[PDB]
């Protein structure tokens, strides 16, 4: 079981995003740690470029499944841990529905005993006065499951899951997501049956942070 090792305790995590959403530069740094045994995940995410153009909990998704937790019986499925240390790329689009779209390009890989989620995002067709651009969507989180496939075309995995985000009014800002995750190195993988990953999250804020930021506590089990 190559990459298991590298997850046996707890593992420091970076998170670099650049993003532009309807010609709107912003960027995020996060920085936590990961404890796979436990599909745990502690990290606080800072927007370095002032106030954040668009909700945090539309980016929850983009801002490192490889610390899943995955039950001893379905270890052989644990394609994001084998693909360590050399990583793996995260791609996505997110539709978000009656308004624009995120696509996402991510590397996710080792960098000594740290490891990074180095994003590039792009968002285009949103509306200035949408849920998203308009600030419409409650901090919090409610969608938990997502199914994993493989895609051996692509050496790889995909899936396609929706996210619901909570609006005031009792309605649901749904956002489609489309993921594709494929190896960096030339190395060998594990091509996973099909299962899902459930992913309990909680976002908060630290009370003594003046910049636009958002505290998240994940906790990410394999099942299915």
């Amino acid at each position: 079981s190559k990459g298991e090792e590298l997850f046996t305790g707890v593992v420091p995590i970076l998170v670099e995003l650049d993003g532009d959403v309807n010609g709107h530069k912003f960027s995020v740094s996060g920085e936590g740690e990961g404890d796979a045994t436990y599909g745990k995940l502690t990290l606080k995410f800072i927007c370095t470029t002032g106030k954040l153009p668009v909700p945090w909990p539309t980016l929850v998704t983009t801002l490192v499944q490889c610390f899943s937790r995955y039950p001893d019986h379905m270890k052989q499925h644990d394609f994001f841990k084998s693909a360590m240390p050399e990583g793996y790329v995260q791609e996505r689009t997110i539709f978000f529905k009656d308004d624009g779209n995120y696509k996402t390009r991510a590397e996710v890989k080792f960098e000594g005993d740290t490891l990074v989620n180095r994003i590039e995002l792009k968002g285009i067709d949103f509306k200035e006065d949408g849920n998203i651009l308009g600030h419409k969507l409650e901090y919090n989180y409610i969608s938990h499951n997502v199914y994993i496939t493989a895609d051996k075309q692509k050496n790889g995995i995909k899936a396609n899951f929706k996210i619901r985000h909570n609006i005031e009014d009792g309605s649901v800002q749904l956002a489609d997501h489309y993921q594709q995750n494929t190896p960096i190195g030339d190395g060998p993988v594990l091509l996973p049956d099909n299962h899902y990953l459930s992913t309990q999250s909680a976002l908060s804020k630290d009370p003594n942070e003046k910049r636009d930021h958002m505290v998240l506590l994940e906790f990410v089990t394999a099942a299915g």
